[PDB]
C-alpha cells in the first residue's frame, strides 16, 4: 500500500539533521588540534614528580581558559539536543566540574581532566550516531530500518578504533547518500582500513535501501 507521504517525511527529517550537523567532524577536529598537545602532556607528566608541574598547569589552561573548550562541546551538543536530549549533558558537566577542581594542583586531578576530555570527545561522536539511530528508527521502510541498524553497529565499531576518523567517515558518507553522491565503498587507509571498509559496506547497503525509497517518490 502506498506510504509515499510517510517516506517523504522520513527523508525530510534525515536531510535536515545531516545538513544541520554537516560541520560536526570539522568542529571535533578543531577541538582535537587545540587539545592534543595538552592531553598528551597531562598523560606524560602526571607521574607525581612535579618535575614538569609548569607543563601540566599550562596544559590544564588550554582546556579551561575562557571556558572555550567547554563551549565548543556545548556547540556540538546544541546540534544533537533535538534528537538525544541529555545524551551529552552529564559528560559535559563532569568535564566542567573536573576543570573547576583542577585549580587544586594535584597529578590525579589533571589526569581526571585528561580522562574526562577523552570520554566526552568519544561520546560526542556516539551522539551523532545515536541521533541517526533515532531518526532512522522513525522510518516506515523496513529495508531502510534493517540497513540503518547495521550502519549504526559498524559505525560504533569504527568509533572504538578511532573516534575522530570514524566520525569523519560517517559524516562524509551519510552526507553523500542524502545529497545523491554515489558512496565510495573503498578504504585506502594504512590504519583502520578493515573497520573503515566494513562501515562503508553497511553504508552501501543503506544507500541501496535509500535509493529504493527515492525511486517510489
Amino acid at each position: 500500500g502506498d506510504v509515499s507521504r510517510l517516506n517523504q517525511r522520513n527523508i525530510n527529517e534525515l536531510k535536515i539533521f545531516v545538513e544541520k550537523a554537516k560541520y560536526y567532524s570539522i568542529k571535533l577536529d578543531a577541538i582535537y588540534n587545540e587539545c592534543t598537545g595538552a592531553y598528551n602532556d597531562i598523560m606524560t607528566y602526571s607521574e607525581g614528580t612535579f618535575s614538569d608541574q609548569s607543563k601540566v598547569n599550562q596544559a590544564i589552561s588550554i582546556f579551561k581558559k575562557d571556558n572555550k573548550i567547554v563551549n565548543k562541546f556545548k556547540e556540538l551538543e546544541k546540534i544533537i539536543e533535538e534528537y538525544k536530549p541529555m545524551f551529552l549533558s552529564k559528560l559535559i558537566d563532569d568535564f566542567a566540574i573536573e576543570l573547576d577542581q583542577a585549580v587544586d594542583n594535584d597529578v590525579s586531578n589533571a589526569r581526571h581532566v585528561a580522562d574526562s576530555y577523552k570520554k566526552l570527545r568519544k561520546s560526542v561522536v556516539l551522539a551523532y550516531i545515536e541521533s541517526f539511530d533515532v531518526i532512522s528508527s522513525k522510518f516506515v521502510d523496513s529495508k531502510f530500518v534493517e540497513a540503518s541498524k547495521k550502519f549504526v553497529n559498524k559505525a560504533k565499531e569504527f568509533v572504538e578504533e578511532n573516534d575522530l576518523i570514524a566520525l569523519e567517515c560517517i559524516v562524509k558518507t551519510i552526507g553523500d547518500m542524502v545529497n545523491d553522491r554515489e558512496i565510495n565503498s573503498r578504504s585506502r587507509a594504512n590504519n583502520f582500513a578493515k573497520k573503515e571498509a566494513d562501515f562503508l559496506g553497511a553504508a552501501v547497503e543503506l544507500e541501496g535501501a535509500y535509493k529504493a525509497i527515492k525511486q517510489t517518490l
